[PDB]
């Protein structure tokens, strides 16, 4: 009898849940290419966090581990949770809140975080991670650090990665929409988050985008992710019962209490509306508007045309 | 009507107020030189944040400005607000987010945020932020980033700042208590968050701790601040009215269910517990417990004890 309901947070004061990053736009991509299957920013509206998701802002995108030296002055890294609890194969996906982008370099800064290491001097490693590269673990919880800066890091450092920014492979844009190839073979209990397929009733899938350092983007510097990370930990605080086939949502303007649009929330933890034809559907609406639950409704419940015509 | 609470998160997956990390102790520190006023991290429990303080994770502790030279090949920074709305002077103590570290070094990692700056190359620029230097200016809007790295970048560059490290001031500690001096006079509208005093009745404040690459620092690589992010957020969301002197909390174990302390939050937005004496309070505790409502209180209500005695 816990009833649902969602942030009622103004869209750009939320973040992303795959960058640490506010949120700056609402866009549609229906006629685009890759399937949709992120790993970070999925959780069911009962609150069951799918894929690599976590609850944490502050673990979105980021990795942690243990140096070794690999061949020709590569940087291993042993990974293990954020939090610094031990990371084991055969779980999950990946460590929670591991990066969810397989399409092009992750250029990374880490930091020593071992206190008894953060006496003196500088606790800085820079270098780039390949997701690409045959020695592209995560699963198994094994990566390497291309060109790391200082070259010579002490074996068993502990060192906490953030992605500064990401880049395209040579001769290709960007795509934020691919996911990294995880490795190994994944037991049922360490699936993939699934993908989403384009739902019915002209609906097309709804994605929160964010500016973010993301050279040579087929975006335009945009990551999508499917929900913002306030609904992410929403949801897993309040764990209410799923009691409908989908949750009707109106998009308010905050001050004057207007409705902007109506969209559909599933229980699989995404977003749909249905663009007015010929037009950029959610993406002309102002961006400090609100979502509210109005009520559940069935699949087949048909939704107002969102935004203008062109 | 709408009744108060907390989120029910455990602390081991919240997050720090003032930096961007993981919340993994609680400590008390009652015979602390400092005043305590930190900026961040400020939030009545009705859900009126007060300071810098902001409701967006991926805010806390950042920076945002259009650069232009200053003397001696110095990088001048023009203040924006991180979502890139202008910041104009006098109604804040500075940009939401903005940190408030004021006893040492912020070695700064920034990158371009325009997207036409965003189609190849490097956008990173590194360098330092020395709060104490007599041309940090916040309150009107303005800083310096010191030895940048390139140290000739074009003039209007839109830069989003992360701080990377902190580092102790030449032969002193770094202490993560002491706030910036944010210069000018504050208008009424725009003071300073109010610094809080020692409660009676045995009471001492509680800190929530992060490790965090603050080198140098008086408690060993550890940022205290007075309110999880996710209880800004949630008690933002929330909006419930006061209606007590203070709010009696559990602190639960999640799945045993059984209480492991007492706790009061204010409604001036901090907590207090009764360490047991001669002992550490609460930072024995496990730190995978669940804050829990119970119900509003009086001033006078007495804590049991938390904690060990030595
Ligand atoms: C090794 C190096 O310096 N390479 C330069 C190019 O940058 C590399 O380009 C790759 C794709 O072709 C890939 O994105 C790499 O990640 C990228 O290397 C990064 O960026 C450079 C600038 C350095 O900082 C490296 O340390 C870092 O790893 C560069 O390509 C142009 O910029 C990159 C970011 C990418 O957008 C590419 O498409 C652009 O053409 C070229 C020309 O500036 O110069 C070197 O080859
Ligand atoms: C300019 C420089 O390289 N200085 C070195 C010292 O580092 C500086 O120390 C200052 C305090 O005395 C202050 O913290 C500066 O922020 C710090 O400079 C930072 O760290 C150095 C290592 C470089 O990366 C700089 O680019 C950066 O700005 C260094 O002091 C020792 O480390 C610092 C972090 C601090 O903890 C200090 O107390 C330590 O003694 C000394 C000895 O290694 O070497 C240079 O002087
Ligand atoms: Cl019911
Ligand atoms: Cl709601
Ligand atoms: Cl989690
Ligand atoms: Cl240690
Ligand atoms: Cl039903
Ligand atoms: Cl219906
Ligand atoms: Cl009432
Ligand atoms: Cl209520
Ligand atoms: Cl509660
Ligand atoms: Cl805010
Ligand atoms: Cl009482
Ligand atoms: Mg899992
Ligand atoms: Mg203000």
């Amino acid at each position: 009898t816990k009833q649902f309901s969602v942030p009622n947070l103004p869209l750009n004061v939320m973040s992303n849940s795959r960058v640490p990053s506010l949120l700056n736009a609402m866009v549609v991509s229906p006629d685009q290419a890759q399937v949709v299957q992120f790993q970070n920013g999925r959780c069911t509206l009962d609150g069951q966090m799918l894929g690599t998701t976590t609850v944490s802002a502050s673990c979105v995108a980021r990795f942690r581990g243990k140096t070794f030296q690999a061949p020709d002055n590569r940087l291993g890294i042993n990974l293990a949770e954020i939090s610094g609890e031990p990371y084991h194969a055969f779980e999950s996906p990946a460590p929670l809140g591991f990066p969810d982008f397989g399409d092009g370099d992750w250029h990374v800064t880490a930091t020593k975080v071992t206190p008894s290491q953060l006496e003196a001097n500088d606790p800085v490693v820079v270098g780039n991670v390949q997701p690409y590269n045959p020695q592209f673990a995560p699963h198994l919880g094994t990566l390497v650090v291309e060109n790391p800066t200082p070259d010579q890091v002490a074996t068993g450092t502990d060192l906490l990665f953030n992605i500064t920014w990401l880049s395209n492979r040579a001769n290709n844009r960007f795509n934020p929409w691919v996911i990294p190839n995880y490795g190994s073979t994944l037991t049922e209990a360490a699936q993939l988050a699934p993908s989403i397929f384009p739902p019915g009733f002209g609906e097309t899938i709804v994605y929160f985008n964010s500016t973010f350092p993301a050279v040579g983007a087929t975006t335009h510097a945009a990551i999508p992710c499917l929900l913002p990370q306030e609904f992410v930990a929403h949801f897993v605080n309040e764990q209410a019962p799923i009691r409908g086939e989908a949750a009707l949502l109106h998009y308010i303007d905050p001050d004057t209490h207007r409705n902007l649009g109506e969209f559909k929330i599933y229980p699989e933890g995404f977003v749909t509306c249905v663009p007015n034809v010929g037009g950029t559907g959610p993406q002309s609406l102002p961006t400090n508007g609100v979502f509210v639950f109005v009520s559940w409704v069935s699949r087949y419940y048909q939704l107002k045309p969102v935004g203008t015509a062109g």
